[PDB]
């Protein structure tokens, strides 16, 4: 499913992401925009053989099992395919574990390079939240 901006914002807020670990909702919407363009079915393969899955492009090296990433940890304990669902619950639950992990949202390259230090509030402007 391709979410609209305000639709995803409301889904994320309801799943507990707004201010999770101090990161305002605009941060999460920004990260999803630049990671996946709001498309739950986004996949991208990395040079190391791992693959990134879903609206938050969660990586199979650490977080999920895709059966083809030798030495994968599966720290969220889910098949990576569960991350490509129209229901974002699995993605959100696993994101919460990643962002508690020590480096915060810097785990998301797109967020670090495109969201961090910007007016992230703009991402939720005009939304009924
Ligand atoms: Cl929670
Ligand atoms: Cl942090």
């Amino acid at each position: 499913k391709v979410f609209g901006r305000c639709e995803l914002a409301a889904a994320m807020k309801r799943h507990g992401l707004d201010n999770y670990r101090g990161y305002s909702l605009g941060n999460w919407v920004c990260a999803a925009k630049f990671e996946s363009n709001f498309n739950t079915q986004a996949t991208n393969r990395n040079t190391d053989g791992s693959t990134d899955y879903g609206i938050l492009q969660i990586n199979s090296r650490w977080w999920c099992n895709d059966g083809r990433t030798p030495g994968s940890r599966n720290l969220c304990n889910i098949p990576c395919s569960a991350l490509l669902s129209s229901d974002i619950t699995a993605s959100v639950n696993c994101a919460k574990k990643i962002v508690s992990d020590g480096n915060g949202m810097n785990a998301w390259v797109a967020w670090r390079n495109r969201c961090k230090g910007t007016d992230v509030q703009a991402w939720i402007r005009g939304c009924r939240l």
